[PDB]
């Protein structure tokens, strides 16, 4: 069994994140539902304390696995185990700072565990990733490229809205590497479509969130392939 035939739904999903910003260490846990291709839930919360960041900007920090895509193009992450695939993730807030994420995954008992670190440096104390000022990120798509002879990159610039209504725009670049000593076979050139939403949960007394993503992949420029050997 391997590929999509261990990817079936409904499956779970628990993450834990050792992070630090601006030198301020923080620890965030969470466990998620995963109940059919492409949505995917996580409510996380924080177990040091309050987060010291946006909720908002440590979404994408927070399963491309769980992806919905169709049947006339590889499923990289998918195609990965048995095995599993680091991430690499650089992520720019533009004239802000940048952070980095690496991401280790199992797989097991229908559960997708992630286990994350985060570090961010340089950012600005009254900027909007320190004073929570952000409400949402908007939808957007993932250009997904062959990288090197065994990887994929993800590339995309994401649109953060502030409380005032105006943009700050992120520019996140990640690269995906199996690490299953093995060779798995790269898809074209593609794109994901992406939307996180988030609440509360009005009970739940940690700083937390509750976050779904939609996320389906499509061959929305046919010929982008072409430009990626
Ligand atoms: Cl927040
Ligand atoms: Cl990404
Ligand atoms: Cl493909």
């Amino acid at each position: 069994a391997s590929g999509r035939a261990l990817f079936q739904y409904p499956m779970t999903s628990k993450i834990e994140l050792n992070g630090e910003i601006n030198g301020k260490k923080f620890k965030v846990a969470g466990e998620g539902f995963t109940p059919s291709s492409g949505r995917f839930n996580m409510h996380a919360y924080c177990t040091t304390g309050d987060l010291p960041m946006s909720w908002v900007v440590i979404a994408s920090p927070l399963f491309h696995m769980f992806a919905h895509y169709p049947e006339d193009i590889t499923h990289f992450f998918q195609e990965c185990f048995p095995g599993s695939y680091t991430l690499d993730r650089t992520l720019r807030m533009e004239g802000d700072g940048t952070l980095t994420t690496h991401h280790e995954y199992s797989l097991e008992d229908g559960c997708v565990t992630s286990k994350t670190t985060l570090n961010a440096s340089g950012f600005d104390p009254k900027g909007a990733t320190m004073t929570k000022s952000f409400v949402k990120q908007l939808p957007n798509e993932v250009k997904i490229t062959p990288h090197g002879p065994n990887g994929i990159r993800l590339t995309s610039t994401v649109l953060y809205l502030k409380e005032d209504g105006t943009i700050q725009i992120g520019t996140q670049d990640c690269i995906v590497t199996p690490v299953g000593g093995r060779k798995v076979t790269q898809p074209k050139a593609h794109f994901l479509h992406t939307q996180i939403i988030q609440k509360k949960d009005p009970n739940d007394t940690r700083d937390h969130i509750v976050q779904t993503e939609l996320a389906v992949a499509g061959n929305l420029w046919h010929g982008m392939d072409e430009l990626y050997k």
